[PDB]
């Protein structure tokens, strides 16, 4: 059984030198935005003002065609802008300044990867974003800024050629998902470390990825609970340190002997910020 000292030490030795990284909602939380499944604090218990069919509704596009009102009202909570990367974001961003990111797959739609400075070759949003948005009805795309106006005044933003509604690319439960997620099957089989943070693991074909990478690769996973196919289906070398994500990821980053250098660049973007 590795420990996240073994992963520290393979990482410092560049023995995992082609790190892959997927990531959900719980990698956020720290930053002000919620998860969807914590108990108390998650999205799902907290929707009894929109009077939904039920609670997944909110992201579900037959219920945004029949009333797209109280998904802006969430997504004017949630827009991209005032809330910043946190700690484990900035850890991300080393790993990639280190030259041992091979691709960052996450199923956050809040656009915290790219602002903590991770460009966009490095990145799959699989859930897609608010960076461009499309026309429902006549399929017109759109810079995704020319709806910010409309969604923090408040309005549902409606297409100048159709007056269709606008919908950013974020990719609904149960849509499609974008074709830049195509890539899994060309960095999974190339990964020689996968690290797993802050996602329950419910939702495929996402989930599944953890299983894509070879089995002699260590599976590092920093979340509260054990998840997914880590629980299911575990491998000798997964590793998991349960508990807070950033705790979690200040250990690791300790025992990689980056405190320093964290503290740094974390000072470092936040004045940029
Ligand atoms: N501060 C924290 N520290 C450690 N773990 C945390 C923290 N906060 C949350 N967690 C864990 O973080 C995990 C969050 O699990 P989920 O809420 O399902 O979010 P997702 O991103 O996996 O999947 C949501 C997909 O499902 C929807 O369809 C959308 O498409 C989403 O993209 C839980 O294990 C929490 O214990
Ligand atoms: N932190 C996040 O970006 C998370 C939590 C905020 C809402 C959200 C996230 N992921 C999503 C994926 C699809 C859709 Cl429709 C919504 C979300
Ligand atoms: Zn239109």
């Amino acid at each position: 059984k590795l420990s996240l000292q073994d992963v520290a030490e393979l990482i410092r030795a560049r023995a995992c030198q082609r790190v892959v990284v997927m990531v959900g909602a719980g990698i956020s939380t720290p930053s002000g935005i919620p998860d969807f499944r914590s108990p108390g604090s998650g999205l799902y218990s907290n929707l009894q003002q929109y009077d939904l069919p039920y609670p997944e509704a909110i992201f579900e596009l037959p219920f945004f065609f029949h009333n797209p009102k109280p998904f802006f009202t969430l997504a004017k909570e949630l827009y991209p802008g005032n809330y910043k990367p946190n700690v484990t974001h900035y850890f991300l961003r080393l790993l990639h300044d280190k030259g041992l990111l091979l691709r960052l797959y996450t199923q956050n739609i809040d656009g915290l990867e790219r602002v903590s400075g991770i460009p966009a070759s490095k990145l799959v949003e699989a859930h897609g974003t608010f960076a461009s948005a499309t026309c429902t009805v006549c399929q017109r795309p759109f810079p995704g800024e020319d709806i910010r106006a409309d969604v923090m005044a408040d309005r549902v933003p409606r297409c100048p050629v159709c007056t269709g509604v606008v919908k950013p690319d974020i990719v609904f439960f149960g849509e499609p998902l974008p074709q830049r997620f195509l890539l899994h099957v060309v960095d999974f089989p190339m990964a020689d470390l996968l690290l797993i943070l802050g996602t329950s693991l419910e939702v495929e074909p996402f989930a599944s990825l953890t299983e894509a990478v070879r089995s002699s690769v260590p599976r590092l996973l920093i979340n509260r609970d054990l998840v997914g196919p880590l629980a299911w289906h575990p491998r000798s070398r997964d590793v998991a340190q349960l508990g807070d994500v950033v705790h979690g990821v200040e250990s690791l980053v300790e025992l990689l002997g980056w405190t320093e250098e964290m503290r740094d660049l974390v000072q470092r973007e936040t004045g940029k910020l």
